[PDB]
C-alpha cells in the first residue's frame, strides 16, 4: 500500500534513550545508535513482510493484522507482537515480562515515520524511499 517500499533512515531522535528505557545494554545500543538502516515492506495476500537491513544486524518480522505474533527483536527480547492499521497508521505493540512497548508507523509527505515508546520516551526515526 502506502507503505510498501524500501525505505532509508534519514534522522533518529531519542533512539539511545528508547533503547535505554528498554533495558537494552551498551554493545547492542552502540550498534543501534548510527545505524542507518533499511526497513523494506511488502505485502502478498493477507501477509505484510517488514525487513530490517543494516550492515551489524537484519531483522524480519512477517504477520497478519490483528494476529498475535512471536518476535525476537533485534535486542533479543522475546516478545508477543500485534500490529494493526488504525486510520492508515501500522500500529504495533509488543509485550513481555509485564511490559510493552508501540512502535508507529505512518506515511506523512515522502516520509515514512515511527514513533517509538517506551514508558515516558518517545523516540521518533525518519526514512525516505531509497
Ligand atoms: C529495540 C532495538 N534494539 O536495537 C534495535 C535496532 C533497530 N531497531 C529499529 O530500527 C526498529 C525497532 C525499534 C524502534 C525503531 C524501529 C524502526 O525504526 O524500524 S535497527 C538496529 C538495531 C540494533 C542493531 C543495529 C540496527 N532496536
Amino acid at each position: 500500500d502506502a507503505f510498501v517500499g524500501t525505505w532509508k533512515l534519514v534522522s533518529s531522535e531519542n533512539f539511545d534513550d528508547y533503547m535505554k528505557e528498554l533495558g537494552v545494554g551498551f554493545a547492542t545500543r552502540k550498534m543501534g545508535g548510527m545505524a542507518k538502516p533499511n526497513c523494506i515492506i511488502s505485502v502478498n495476500g493477507d501477509v505484510i513482510t517488514i525487513k530490517t537491513e543494516s550492515t551489524l544486524k537484519n531483522t524480519e518480522i512477517s504477520f497478519i493484522l490483528g494476529q498475535e505474533f512471536d518476535e525476537v527483536t533485534a535486542d533479543d527480547r522475546k516478545v508477543k507482537s500485534t500490529i494493526t492499521l488504525d486510520g492508515g497508521v501500522l500500529v504495533q505493540v509488543q509485550k513481555w515480562d509485564g511490559k510493552s512497548t508501540t512502535i508507529k508507523r505512518k506515511r506523512e509527505d515522502d516520509k515514512l515515520v515511527v514513533e517509538c515508546v517506551m514508558k515516558g520516551v518517545t523516540c521518533t526515526r525518519v526514512y525516505e524511499r531509497a
